[PDB]
């Protein structure tokens, strides 16, 4: 029935050569249809999945999206009945007439990683999607199962693994699957006798004769589970087995964190310019490792001293802070240390504070810089490295490289999502986000390191109806820079899920009143309730018994608190309801950042359209996160919300702190919070691009609330209910420490295979992203 | 030897910072030593198999070649007994050091091709240096031998095969090994029936309804032999069975041979800059190959009408020439043309002749252009690609990939070895030589090529003593620029040793007198012996009865004319036995190329300084070798000899010339004449470093055969049996024919592996190549 | 088969080293002496070997060389004279290196190894005269007679060779 496709397609012409997301997709053209659409059936479903049409005259390029991380592309004429299969490098040609006016040229280059990864097969089920250290352990498991050749790696691994000058499991006295097989089961004949809790040291002289070495355990009886673990590995290998045996196996003393980028430090930062939740990640998590290695250490029988660097960037001007210090404990931790080093030229250190889109220049001479200071603090080198970013994770994957050693990386987001068309558009957006320097780091890191770790599935494969972040970066094109034909794979083994928390000693339910600190409620109400406008806070509340709608971020563009305060301007109904706080930019200052002195621009003008003062405070960046802890539950107090109305959020880390002090959240369903929040059950759903929607929304809300109070405790508790559930910190650091385990190993394993993506790697860094990180302009003190 | 082995380190330290190659680094060490050597010890061998030695403050390092291919690296301390073992990335640093006072950046780009080479095992047999075909059947034999995922690519190969919309071997009714193993069986009964002599037509009719398409042979026998030998390659493979089955399929129809550089004609051409022996070996080449072709062609029972072309640049100014055409019958082919095409940029087309060190920024624009002519021409894509030189290879690889053709490299000399540290001195040539193109260009097609050929064994290995020509490129660095840790591997199946030949209706004996071209003769003697000097020729000859030295060759500094004339001018003995008469450079016209006017200026000087008036003729170079062929015959006549006394010579085709017309000759033991010389039985060596006993040698040969004139006739004749043996063209068309059949089947099979090689070379040529070419200044007409 | 399943597989040749490492007649060894454990000291005499008799006439007697063959692993069954030692040698570097199946059968049918042949006929009258037409007597003895004569011939012949 070619009357009707050609009915949408000659609609499809009428938007004229552009980009168009499904967002528009049907909503233009099926819904949009005349009552003729009467489809359902075939042909709806291949454009209901439809990611994205590019339409130029004669044709329109489609990406079908049936299935996460399955993609097919498809050209079919605007005018005709024809439909051909593109191959996703056809595709992309598509994408590069639409800007340049021609594609590509003949000989410029496609980035294709598919080759590479043709080590391991890839899993083809959802289920091992973020998944992959489960499908690997399986793998392993096999090539492990009777195969001499295989078990020997494993020999090898515990025989030459040793920390500081001591050598740990086996000695050099085992040379081969036999003696190691006799071994242990003469060990494990003694220790069957011994008492459970013998300590190791009885029995350290008769095992150090047999070729065993410390580390299997402090006492007899885990020594035992050890052994047998071991044997059982040598015999029949099974998953679970081997998942337990390698993770258990002391190797995570060391480990090395790279975040270079912002203002990174416990007090008097949070809030700065590309100073935000992945700081509070990172500090969270470091304290939560240590806790976990000590642990560890201690478990195996050893008496090893762990060391924790997170090596940021050194900001000697930066006043009223501690980033111009070189070293600086951990809050409520023994071993982990901010470690600071400077960026510099020839012309030596770089003083001013420079945005995370313009520090690519100085990344590798800070990788130098780096190995240096964390060698003088390290005993030993690095077992673990751990990548934050893009800077981070460049850095990291550098440091891995140049000093052996098993690397992890963060994203903690990924620009080309926050920023729509920016890798197509990406010439245009150039001299201000340098996204070409960026979307490379990206790409490099992400194939180069061992394991991957997010803080969600959507970060990964997104939905059934929508893309993921990572999902993204399959196909794409920046035209004339390259062509990324795969960039990246969803199923990849090495995706790992694995959720974050919120320090539950800061953020806990509002109602445990021995716990409230009261003693900030003073500094609290003057910062809500006071009639003073200054730097500190902007307008005033003229009912301070209202609910409050309450937001809290770094201000960029993204974030689009300024659209909540249009959202919220226009619409009656909500300002009788509640009132607006949003805490965001810090105007005790100069703002230095592009998108943040747009952002407050917007604001104050906000505030004059809307006549915004007595329903509005705007308040300026809050710092101390102990006294925020406090903040939440106070608006808890008065039977308000939080809102996050970021165009897209990576993952949300206020999600998490407001649900865990009790604070029913409305959350953008763009990025992360769309599988934080379990929409009419742990919170609601909002769509910042219907903003209208959404303030009607939060209208609802507060009307029922007010109707039947107990309607706010319902979301209050679902909130409370689903962090419980998801995410906290416990299992994070152990899940990573296996994780390190598992990967390490399977590192020599596959050693062979990843030698040619190795070099391949290491000439996208060198010929690809130095020459681009050299064309960005120097910081000027 | 604590005592003796400190001994040599001492004068080793001596020479200073600086360059060690083997010749000093030992001839000074060990021979400017004392008696103390008693070196018949251990310390001697491995000091004897270095190659250089990297003079440092108190390390030296060095370069040990026990065998060819085969090699170690290691830093001694220069006061000290310790000597550790380098890896082959750690060596180059000592020259990088060495140059730039530091090692190149730590993340600049490190070249390894070894992990992408994985895909077949390698032998470590110098009997497979340059036979690697023999080797690939081996093992395709073996993956062959009953393994159904291994036949089914021969099937798939045989029924997709098709030549210009007409299908050949199998058709598409032959769906599987089952039926292909069913058809094959019933087509041998049918045919073992009729007579040998059956044409195909007869059976035509009944091998189509069975699946069975033309060019299995023109007769019953033929087609038969065909079919036995196919069900022999399912049933027992062995190398053999597959090579010749392989070799006999008609592939090879149309040939494109690419060689931009110089002018290149079939007359008034031969010895302008960059115009040598590249173009004669083409010239005879592709002769050779169509009468090959076209043999083949009628013995599988085809019509088909072949052809070959040569794409090389137009130049519409080189008067005198045909080098201004576009379409070229090349002198008695049917099938062979020239293709010229322009170069140009977006300004239009540049006439004016460039140096072939200059060519690089126009090679890709050229490369399009062409595929645009080539496609004009041709019916059908070509069936072989064959690269000639650093720009002929470039453009060969980039067209191969773009039409998906077998490619062929033939190098035809490599600058490394000609221009000594030129890699690593590299930066103070690159205004003149622009080698970091060059290079890049040579490891760049050397990989990316099926199968490359070389003239010589030497060309690849070397000897014993010496390092190859592509052996020279294993391990290299351009301090500055990049690091070459593993280029090439003088073990790679893909080298063929191919020997050529010199036209025997050209160049035949001197002692035919049937044949002997007399009407040349008034010609000759007036080149030679007249006492005219001007352009043509210079200086003059005293005695016409004097033996004749005899050279001939382009002026260039490598060629080292100028050396020739110094050592015959310092050398009474050899003056007063033989005239000097020197072939080079074209007088006639204004020299553009800078060494030939280098080359000019030093030739006058030395005709004043040695005052060679009348020992001496300087003849412009003689452009038609018609007559040639009778100059050399001439030479005989006087019973003088030949010299090649070049620094460095890639193959030496004037060496066949000479030695195919019973001319005694004496050639540079620098590069190819190395081999093609047999010393003291087929001709002699010289070398160009020691030039004094070069001219004495020269004056032995002479003072002997006038004492003893059958010594002269002894040499003629060894020199005949020589090239009788080794070089000549008729086996040559076979071989490379075969060679496109095995490495065009190799393609499909091994197609998977080189998937990830094929995108390193891709990114090499796009973030490497293109950068450096569009760096090179352009002409200016 | 063999020529694939020895080719460019470690396991797989380790049985052809032993073969010939065992290899012995009457006390005497043969082919490989015991000093070779592994492929890859053989790969390194066998080179050495060729290296060493590249250079000596082709008409070389093997008691010559027999003193450096038997430092470096080398006992008797290569050939009586160096040009037939080295070919031998040439052989089996080839089957270490890319094995096909002309080369695995001329060497292995030319490793000295049958010296004592046992043929079975029990029935019969098996001689050489008066017996042939008797029952159960024919062609059979004939045919062994014919056999064993042909047979000592080539015997003497190869063991003579392989000196
Ligand atoms: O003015 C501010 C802005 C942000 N934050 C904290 O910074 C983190 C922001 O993390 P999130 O993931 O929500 O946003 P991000 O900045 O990382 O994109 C949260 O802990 C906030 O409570 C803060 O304490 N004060
Ligand atoms: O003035 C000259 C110089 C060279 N030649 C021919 O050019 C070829 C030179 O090739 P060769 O391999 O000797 O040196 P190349 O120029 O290739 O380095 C030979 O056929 C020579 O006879 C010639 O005919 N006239
Ligand atoms: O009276 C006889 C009968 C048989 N023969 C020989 O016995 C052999 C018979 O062998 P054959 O293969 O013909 O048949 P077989 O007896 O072995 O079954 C031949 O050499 C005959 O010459 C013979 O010499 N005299
Ligand atoms: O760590 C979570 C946040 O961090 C940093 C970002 O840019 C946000 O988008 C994320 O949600
Ligand atoms: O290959 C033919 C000639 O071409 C180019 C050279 O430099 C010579 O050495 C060769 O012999
Ligand atoms: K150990
Ligand atoms: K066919
Ligand atoms: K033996």
């Amino acid at each position: 029935n070619e009357v009707l496709a050609l009915l949408s397609r000659v609609e499809a012409k009428g938007k004229g050569i552009l980009q168009q997301n499904q967002i528009i997709a049907e909503f233009e053209a099926l819904p949009e249809q005349t009552r003729k659409k009467l489809e359902g059936g075939p042909f709806f479903d291949l454009l209901k999945s439809t990611q994205e049409a590019i339409v130029l005259p004669p044709w329109v390029a489609l990406a079908v999206r049936p299935r996460p991380g399955v993609w097919e592309y498809l050209r079919v004429n605007l005018h005709a009945l024809v439909v051909e299969e593109l191959q996703p490098a056809e595709f992309l040609h598509f994408k590069e007439e639409l800007v340049d006016g021609v594609k590509n040229g003949n000989f410029t280059l496609e980035l294709d990683f598919e080759p590479f990864n043709a080590s391991i097969p890839r899993p083809t089920l959802h289920k091992y999607i973020g998944n992959g250290v489960d499908f690997l352990n399986r793998h392993l498991s096999a090539k492990l199962f009777h195969d001499k050749e295989s078990l020997l790696p494993l020999l090898k691994f515990l025989r030459l693994h040793s920390h500081q000058g001591k050598n740990l499991m086996l000695s050099e006295k085992i040379q081969n699957l036999n003696t190691l097989q006799h071994t242990l089961r003469k060990a494990e004949e003694y220790l069957a006798e011994l008492k459970s809790e013998t300590l190791y040291e009885e029995f350290e002289a008769k095992f150090e004769e047999i070729g065993l070495e410390r580390g299997w355990g402090d006492n007899a009886e885990r020594v035992l589970d050890m052994i047998r673990l071991l044997l059982d590995l040598l015999e029949a290998p099974d998953p679970c087995t081997l998942e337990t045996f390698l993770g258990r196996v002391p190797m995570v003393f060391n480990v090395v964190i790279l975040s270079p980028h912002g203002y990174f430090a416990q007090d008097n930062v949070l809030g700065y310019p590309d100073t935000g939740g992945q700081v509070v990640y990172i500090l969270d998590q470091v304290r939560a490792l240590e806790i976990e290695m000590l642990q560890r250490i201690k478990q195996q029988g050893l008496n090893i001293k762990p060391r924790i660097l997170i090596l940021t960037r050194l900001l000697p001007d930066a006043v009223g802070t501690t980033c111009g210090e070189r070293l600086e404990r951990v809050y409520d931790s023994e071993y982990c240390d901010i470690l600071r080093v400077p960026f510099r030229t020839e012309k030596g250190i770089v003083r001013k504070w420079i945005s995370r889109f313009e520090v690519w220049p100085y990344l590798e001479t800070y990788t130098e810089d780096a190995a240096v200071e964390l060698s003088k603090e390290l005993n030993g080198k690095p077992d673990l490295i751990i990548g934050n970013y893009s800077d981070g994770n460049l850095v990291a994957s550098l440091l891995a490289h140049k000093l052996g050693v098993t690397q992890c990386t963060i994203a903690h987001a990924l620009e080309k999502t926050k920023y729509p068309d920016s890798d197509i558009y990406w010439k245009k957006l150039d001299d201000k986000y340098h996204f070409s320097c960026q979307f490379t780091a990206d790409i490099f890191a992400m194939n180069h390191t061992d394991f991957i770790i997010t803080s969600t599935f959507q970060e990964i494969a997104g939905s059934k109806e929508t893309v993921g972040q990572y999902e993204s970066h399959t196909a794409f094109t920046l035209p004339g820079l390259y062509r990324v034909v795969h960039g990246i794979d969803v199923f990849d083994p090495k995706f790992n899920i694995v959720s974050p928390g919120a320090d539950m000693s800061i953020y806990f339910p509002y109602t445990e009143e021995k716990r409230r600190l009261t003693k900030f409620h003073s500094e609290i109400e003057e910062l809500l309730y006071s009639d003073v406008e200054n730097k500190e806070h902007l307008c005033v509340l003229k009912d301070k018994k209202k609910p409050i709608l309450f937001t809290m971020a770094r201000l960029d563009r993204v974030k689009n608190l300024s659209g909540l305060v249009e959202w919220y301007g226009k619409n009656t109904r909500l300002r009788e309801l509640a009132n607006l706080v949003v805490v965001g930019g810090d105007r005790r200052k100069e703002s230095k950042d592009n998108e943040e002195k747009a952002e407050m621009k917007k604001m104050y003008d906000l505030i004059e359209e809307y006549k915004l003062n007595g329903q509005f405070r705007w308040i300026s960046s809050q710092m101390d996160r102990v006294r925020n802890g406090e903040l939440y539950r106070y608006i808890c107090d008065t039977k308000g919300a939080f809102v996050q109305p970021a165009l897209y959020e990576a993952f949300g880390l206020t999600v998490v702190e407001a649900m865990t002090c009790g604070l029913p959240t409305f959350a953008t369903c763009k990025g992360g919070p769309a599988e934080i929040i379990v929409h009419g059950k742990s919170g609601f759903h909002i769509d910042p691009y219907h903003g209208d929607q959404a303030a009607d929304t939060l209208a609802d809300f507060f009307t029922k609330c007010k109707e039947d109070p107990s309607h706010w405790d319902e979301i209050s508790k679902g909130g409370l209910q689903r962090i419980e559930e998801k995410y906290t910190w416990q299992i994070y650091s152990q899940r990573l420490l296996t994780l390190t385990g598992v990967y390490g190993f399977w590192k020599h394993v596959s050693n062979l295979d990843r030698l040619e993506a190795r070099r391949y790697l290491e000439m996208f860094y060198a010929l690809k992203y130095r020459p681009l990180a050299q064309a960005v302009p120097l910081a000027q003190d």
